[PDB]
C-alpha cells in the first residue's frame, strides 16, 4: 500500500495536493476542444486550416500540476496544426492570434511561441500552432517570433513517455480514491480496467508522480526566477528514462533527482552543456533553451542533490516535515501532513 510507510505516505499526499483537481481535470479535454471550435468558425483566418489538436506537455503524460509561483492554477499545452501556405513563423502566429480575437476568456495574450489564455476558474491554456514537416506523428515545426521555426515532435514524445509508465493497478487506485474523495467525490473501481467513466483515473504511475514532485520542487526553487527554469519536457525526458515498474514513491523521486544532477555534473565535469536529445526525434534537443550556462545548470545540480540526499537520509518526521516545507511549500505540505496524520 502506497500510503503504508510514513515517508512514502506524505509524498503522495504532496503528490495528490498539487494535481489538477478532479472538477477541472474533467471540463481540460471540452476546453480545448472549443477552443478548436471557435478558430474553425466561419471568417477566422484559420477556417479550414486546423488538422488536429492534440495535448502537448503534461497533460499528454497525465503530469499535470499547480503551475510554478501558484497552489491553485494551472496551465495546459496545446497543439493546432496549421496546413495551408506557410508564410512563416511570425505570420502563423499572427493568424492563430487573429483567429482568437473576442474569444471570450478573461484575456489572451500573444508569447513568442503561443497564444495563451487566460480562464477565470484559473486552468489556463497555451496554444501552440504547429506545421507539420514530415510523415511521422507528429513531426513538424514551431514559430519562434529573428523569427525561425524550431523543429519539434511533442506528440511522439506524449507517446513514448506513456509507453514506459503502464498504469500501476494498486498505486493508481489508492491515490485516485483519495485525490477523488478530498474532492467531495466516491472513486468506486476495484481494478483500473472497469474505472467508472464519471470518476477516470487522474494519477497513474509512480514515475509520473515522482516527476510531478521533482516539478514542484523545481518551482519552488525558481518560484519567482524571471529567467529561464529547468525545463520540464526534459524532466518529463529523464523520468521516462529512469521508470522502472514496482519502485516505491520516495526511492523513485531520489532516482529521478539523481539522474539530471548526475547529467548535469557529467557535463559540467567537461566544461559543456547538457545535453538531452527526444528519444522519439534526436535532432530536436530538450536542452535547446536550458542551460545556457555553467553557473544555470550547476545551480539546479545543487538544488537536486539537496533534495536527494534529505529524502535518503529521511529513508535512514517532525524534523521532515519542516524540512519539506522548504523544499515543496509551506501550505501544501501543511496541507498533506494533516492528511496523513488521519
Ligand atoms: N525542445 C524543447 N521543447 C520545449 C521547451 N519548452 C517547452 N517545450 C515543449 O512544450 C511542451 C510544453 O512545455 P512545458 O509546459 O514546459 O512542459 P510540461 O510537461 O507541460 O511541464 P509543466 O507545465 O511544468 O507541468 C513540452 O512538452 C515540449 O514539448 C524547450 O525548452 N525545448
Ligand atoms: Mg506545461
Amino acid at each position: 500500500d502506497p500510503f503504508a510507510d510514513p515517508l512514502d505516505a506524505v509524498l503522495a499526499e504532496l503528490a495528490i495536493n498539487i494535481q489538477l483537481p478532479p472538477g477541472l481535470h474533467a471540463k481540460a479535454v471540452e476546453r480545448y476542444e472549443a477552443v478548436r471550435r471557435y478558430i474553425e468558425r466561419p471568417g477566422s483566418p484559420l477556417e479550414g486550416r486546423v488538422a488536429c489538436f492534440y495535448p502537448q506537455g503534461s497533460m499528454a503524460i497525465d503530469a499535470t500540476t499547480s503551475t510554478r509561483g501558484t497552489d491553485d492554477e494551472y496551465d495546459l499545452d496545446i497543439v493546432a496544426e496549421i496546413e495551408g501556405p506557410d508564410l512563416g513563423p511570425e505570420a502563423l502566429l499572427d493568424d492563430l492570434e487573429a483567429a482568437l480575437e473576442s474569444y471570450p476568456v478573461s484575456k489572451v495574450v500573444r508569447q513568442t511561441r503561443c497564444i495563451t489564455l487566460y480562464y477565470a476558474d484559473g486552468m489556463h491554456l497555451d496554444i501552440t500552432p504547429s506545421r507539420r514537416r514530415a510523415p511521422k506523428e507528429k513531426e513538424g515545426e514551431i514559430p519562434h517570433a529573428p523569427a525561425r521555426y524550431v523543429p519539434m515532435n511533442s506528440y511522439a514524445f506524449g507517446k513514448w513517455y506513456c509507453a514506459r509508465t503502464p498504469t500501476e493497478e494498486r498505486f493508481a487506485l489508492a491515490l485516485n480514491r483519495q485525490l477523488y474523495e478530498q474532492a467531495g467525490i466516491a472513486f468506486a473501481a476495484a481494478d483500473v480496467e472497469d474505472v467508472p467513466p464519471q470518476t477516470p483515473l487522474i494519477i497513474k504511475s509512480v514515475t509520473t508522480v515522482a516527476l510531478q514532485l521533482i516539478k514542484r520542487h523545481r518551482n519552488i526553487a525558481y518560484a519567482t526566477e524571471t529567467g529561464r527554469i529547468p525545463p520540464s519536457v526534459m524532466l518529463s525526458c529523464h523520468a521516462g528514462h529512469a521508470a522502472r515498474p514496482g519502485m516505491r514513491l520516495a526511492e523513485m523521486l531520489i532516482r529521478q533527482a539523481r539522474w539530471t544532477a548526475r547529467a548535469i555534473d557529467d557535463a559540467a565535469k567537461r566544461g559543456q552543456l547538457l545535453v538531452v536529445p527526444n528519444p522519439e526525434f534526436p535532432v530536436e534537443r530538450f536542452t535547446d533553451r536550458w542551460p545556457e550556462s555553467q553557473l544555470q545548470q550547476t545551480t539546479y545540480s545543487r538544488h537536486l542533490h539537496t533534495l536527494a540526499n534529505g529524502l535518503e537520509a529521511a529513508r535512514t518526521l517532525e524534523d521532515l516535515q519542516e524540512w519539506l516545507r522548504g523544499q515543496f511549500g509551506d501550505r501544501v505540505v501543511t496541507r498533506s501532513v494533516k492528511a496523513f496524520n488521519q
